């Protein structure tokens, strides 16, 4: 009836160089959509995990550096966890770093070197109120696992510093996701 | 300040005789609302149970069979509790039984035996999102006795194995629901 | 199967001044009926809480008084507990308080103090011979939850000591009802 | 890390007098919303108090009588808690006091009595529907604080009897809300 | 790291009416493939569970009556369990019943009641030799989940009186299966 | 109500290169002020956190170095916790390290490695006498949270090596502050 398992993927971030002699942070977010997950199944089974509902347990964000341990002009930086889908405004030059009082907040050590947060997020329900459930296990809610209509969940703020070179990562994304009620069709012939 | 009953309602359910030779399954769905279950009130006391709150403990259906024990084709499917209100589309005669491999079946014997399913229901609380609450019983959430327009709770798929022959059944739906906060007014 | 709960209601109650000098009582009655706290239903469900049977395990009279703690002209009177239905007779201005020697006797104090009685009332059931059940749990009677033709419960007879000015209350009648066998009627549409 | 704190505010509410001579209620509601206890912010801190999220775990609504101890005509009314945001329909001289009966029912002493009731009041999530969770502690719903748009909270029916006076109060209510997520921006200059 | 569960399919099996007079069965066989229980998935997850490898841990068959309880001219056959995939051969109206005096024979009552038989079955690994492992649980092989042609397993000899009346019955097949190997690909 | 809680920001400093042969060191110095963490409020609450009175426990400094770990001519310098407001006067290459016999002197690593001090600072209470506190929890005074002028708090001198590279470190400070009363004011509007 339960199936624990884990999803992963990874895709590319740049900070692109620049000359702002100040220091300076781009910040961005980060939200978790299932859709980027699981793609589609097949005939009768229109999704890859044949399972009718789920819900994330766990999301695990990595920043896996490209820069070389020798690369200079380094900085710092920060990531907080926002629960309520209310990310600071992307900012390409901002003149202090928004993340650094968050409650949340954990520092970033640029550019050479990994960080990683693990939490529970939240889907977002309803954009308006912006309300989650109290971090748990017995009683998060259930989610049917559609198609193509997943609701976006929710994540991570951001803010490195800006550099007189270039930062690359490859960011990669795992959700821990718990599904439910398994539901393969099985036609014939 | 909490009460508790159990309100009961009965309809037919035909599933009609097919000349489909190979097994061939009836695929329906079924949902509960509590204004089949709680009619109307009278002047002041808008509805007739006066509680302003209430949420749904448990739902039991019961399919009581019309056939007679001497009927034959007889046949096997399948019934499924579905919280998220996506059901398998209606279907007079899919060749598989789609409900057979949910974890939440349990097998229909056709066309005289009975048949139930006993489950906690939940909400629709949004149809595009479709989430609802673990099984739990402090934790559930209240909901507001409307006159009119209550919100559908959410349940059961059926698959009945098509036969030769009509397929009749008197359903009897019994919602377990716990109320809250009497309201009772009083005009002189 | 059992509903315990509580009804209420609130009706006004007026003492008119007087100018005799001698010390004087207005006394009264009151009954309880059941068709006064519940209003009839609708439809198929033809009163407004879905049972079969009831019977009243307490009834409390509240006396709320009007008058303000600056008025004068105190006065002292007697509330009673009369079980059998068979009360003084209505008067303005007795020359005594025919209640105060009562075994049930409670002493109202006029006419800005508070008053209740909290008592197990009894039916009507035979107004000729007026017999009633001693106070009692499990074996008391149950009775048919009519629409319409209740029967009266009896209790309270009332001697207030008439005065120089008006003594006005608002009175609130609150029945402890147990209810028993769920009725309720589901029709279709 | 939480600030649990209280919040307060005060306002007049005044029943005007009336000629009806049977006994009448005024009846209306209470409604909370932050945005009338949390003034807006200043510069990159929008609100006054820098959290990112905050739950209200407790409301007091206290009556404060500005009418003098020597009033009359008193009466006696209802406060009871609705939490699903239906309240009975405002009326200036209802014949009954339609609260009377409620399960979570309050006498109120008028015209010169304090009258509070302190409960955990629900956000209105979805006004068709109109649900909330059960009084709880930890599984409480978490709600993103907005500069504008707060989510009404919900909560208070009244009754007061109608007078031959007016009857003033100061109304004051108190929110013990529990924030969550310091969220503090330091722009330089 | 595992994944239990339990795959189902449903099909029809009749014995068509003879007027030989003496007794005689009607003698088949049944083999199981988790082709029919688990069709294609899409993308680059060639099958609709996303486990690279699988046994099966039992069978369920299931023979679920068609003939209503009133149909006379009953009879007596048997189930056995064929593991080496060497069956009686096929046969209309054999003179005897061919799997009676086999050590795992179960008693088939016809033709209105339920027969069900549940094992564990085995691969056919080799047919030349036909052999098998010992009914096991934490030594039995594991088999590369195929999205093609997957490997027969192997199980019941089937022998049933021949009647007056036509004998239908939808036969359910049910597969308790392990998988191991979660293997979801991803791709942008 | 206490309120414990974190304010950081963060600034560039740069040790110029030299082409001195013998080894020199700039030597410099460090005061915190709530003013840099704490920007101002809006309307009646006129700062950014809603309280009267704070103090500060505890300062982390951060010297997050941007030199790659690759780079040579390093070097070895002293960071020394000064508290009474009497600082090494400021020095561009001074031919010792004067903070090295400092009884609270930690080794400063240069150029490519962190360093930090974290230790309780002191304000600046009478800068003729230079008075302060000895290291205390329960006894610490208690300042007014002042929108404008606050005063000076004090803590930590610096003396790097010079070197034929520059050297540029970000300078994370941190304040763990208590703070104390709530004085949230809520105008009507």
């Amino acid at each position: 009836s339960h199936f624990n398992t884990r999803l992963s993927r990874t895709f590319g971030y740049t900070i692109k160089r620049t000359t702002v002699k100040t220091p300076s942070w781009a910040v961005d977010m980060m939200r978790f959509n299932i859709n980027d997950f699981l793609p589609p199944g097949g005939g009768s089974n229109p999704r890859s995990v044949p399972f009718e509902y789920y819900r994330i347990r766990k999301v695990k964000v990595e920043f896996w550096p490209c820069s070389p341990i020798t690369q200079g002009d380094r900085g710092v930086g920060s990531s907080a966890v926002i629960l309520d889908d209310n990310f600071v405004t992307k900012a390409t030059a901002l003149t202090y770093d928004p993340y650094v009082n968050y409650s949340s907040r954990h520092t970033i050590t640029q550019p050479f070197s990994y960080h990683s947060r693990y939490f529970t997020p939240k889907p977002v329900l309803d954009s308006t109120i912006d309300y989650f459930q109290p971090n748990n296990k017995r009683n998060q809610l259930w989610l049917r696992l559609q198609t193509a209509g997943n609701v976006d969940h929710v994540g991570l703020g951001t803010a490195f510093e800006n550099s007189i070179y270039d930062q690359e990562y490859n960011i990669r994304v795992t959700m821990y996701v718990q599904f439910r009620e398994f539901n393969l069709k099985d036609p014939p012939l």
